[PDB]
């Protein structure tokens, strides 16, 4: 992996802040000569970080190439700030879209779900977990194509990791099994399938289930023995295949819950007429209400 | 939970310490003159009073000699106060920082009393989650009490910090939520932590204290991870080395219970009593 030890401000002009958090910032940026629009993700680098692990993580981003995953172009390390140059998605997230357009149609949701599953089946074949499938992390380009934004780079380095360590507290008295869970958590690969189920409801209804209920209460209810997975609110609005998609994706037991490959053979996402045109209609609704 | 003012019951003397768990004061009883520890916990607006009542009933019922005694609770001006037994010599950390390292017999006594505390807690289906020198308290009689900060974790600032840390749960799968709440802590993790504490008391620091915490977490999770040991071999007996070996079993399935550990030579030997700690408190007063 060629991490360029140079200022990215020489190569790109930063236009507009798209978003950010503790990890750092993501900008819309223009290439100075070539004129390509890119997404430039600034990641804050703390002084006692392994450069070898950073190299392995950028190598993981370089090797992770797939149509439904946002493309990696290159890296810059300059003044304890890692910059990751990526594919720009000009319509933002599905969240940004649905907040203006209102709820997606069933065919639109079916197309989105197929493309996310294609993305997830690839990530799971590489022994990765997305960990955060939601409307806000599914990006849409001007062509109506679907890309997953991958925030996994911030987990292994920088301020997001430093904040995770502060929350976990001192580890010196902690047992191996407790340390294992502090790093990993409950995240396995099939948790992304659950999250997609919730996302499909989110796109259908403008909120995930229990969005107005307090988060601790939701967490307690999810962990009970007789917890009932959520459902679509209106039954008649949606077809039997869409209800079944939600039913199988929201299987409570991880052992019984179907994989991304399994889900790609489901009726909802395997039907004909699912293409980017459906999202071009959505982007037209956004522009001309 | 008494809706009276705790100012009517107690006068707050001196701040003992603080954190996310809350502020803790030394306080005197107005009538009886008895000294107590009053743990102030700030109440956030979206805290379930019904769950707080169920948690305090668990604290009220959990009575044992080696656990800090619960006297009562007072809710006044969006501040939960938890009145508890006072331990006038502070933590073992506060002590060893002045006295230096504990002797083997002193550590053996401490370990017996912690294990008595833990065997009780585990019989009640609880986990302490935080066994260390700073949370093992010593009264003026040289007796050993476990401080329980678990009550503060489910409400107030510690709850608000937990929720910020986990993030929004609405897209989260049941198995992921389960682990976000539980956090890997089972009952036998307290036995590991006591093993580390025994080294801490022996050497003034846990193992790997100068190593970065993330690095320690990674090393602990590797296949060939070697549990720590006491640095000096000749200073400590074979029974103390064995105590550290069995308590620091890597596999939770193979690691012995608190009841099992109470029959171990180190903690089952004669001459383990509070006198050992009264000598330590005398060393603290006159070095
Ligand atoms: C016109 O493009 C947008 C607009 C808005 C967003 C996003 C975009 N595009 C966009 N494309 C590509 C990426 C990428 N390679 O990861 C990205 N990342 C990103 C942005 C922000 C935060 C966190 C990650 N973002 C975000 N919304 C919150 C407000 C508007
Ligand atoms: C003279 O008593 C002390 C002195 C010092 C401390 C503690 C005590 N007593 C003491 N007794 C009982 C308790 C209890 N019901 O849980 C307690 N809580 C507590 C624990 C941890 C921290 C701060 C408070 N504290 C703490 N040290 C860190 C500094 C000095």
């Amino acid at each position: 992996p060629d991490i360029f030890n140079r200022d990215p401000r020489d190569h790109y002009d930063l236009l507009q802040r798209l978003g950010g958090g503790t990890y750092g910032e993501v900008f819309k940026a223009r290439d100075k000569v070539s004129g390509d629009l890119v997404a430039l993700k600034m990641v804050k680098m703390e002084p006692d970080d392994d450069v070898s692990t950073l190299q392995k993580e950028i190598l993981i981003l370089k090797t992770c190439r797939h149509a439904n995953i946002v493309a990696y172009h290159g890296s810059y390390l300059w003044l304890q700030k890692l910059w990751i140059c990526m594919e720009f998605c000009g319509a933002g997230s599905l969240q940004d879209i649905y907040q203006v357009t209102g709820s997606l149609s069933e065919l639109q949701i079916s197309y989105v779900c197929r493309e996310v599953l294609q993305g997830l089946a690839y990530l799971h074949s590489q022994k990765k977990i997305h960990r955060d499938i939601k409307g806000a992390n599914i990006l849409i380009n001007d062509a109506g194509e679907v890309r997953l934004a991958d925030f996994g780079i911030s987990a292994q380095i920088g301020a997001e990791l430093a904040r995770r360590l502060e929350f976990i507290g001192t580890p010196y008295w902690m047992a191996p099994e407790v340390a294992a869970v502090a790093l990993k958590g409950g995240y396995n690969e099939l948790c992304d399938i659950w999250s997609l189920g919730i996302t499909a409801i989110e796109l259908a209804e403008l909120q995930p289930p229990l969005f107005d209920v307090h988060p601790l209460r939701v967490l307690f209810l999810m962990t009970k023995s007789g917890y009932q997975p959520p459902r679509l609110k209106e039954k008649g609005k949606w077809s039997a295949a869409f209800h079944n998609f939600i039913k199988v994706t929201l299987t409570k037991s991880p052992k019984k819950r179907p994989s991304a490959t399994k889900m790609l053979s489901h009726q909802l996402v395997s039907q004909p007429g699912l293409n980017r045109g459906l999202i071009l209609d959505l982007l037209d609704k956004l522009k001309n209400p």
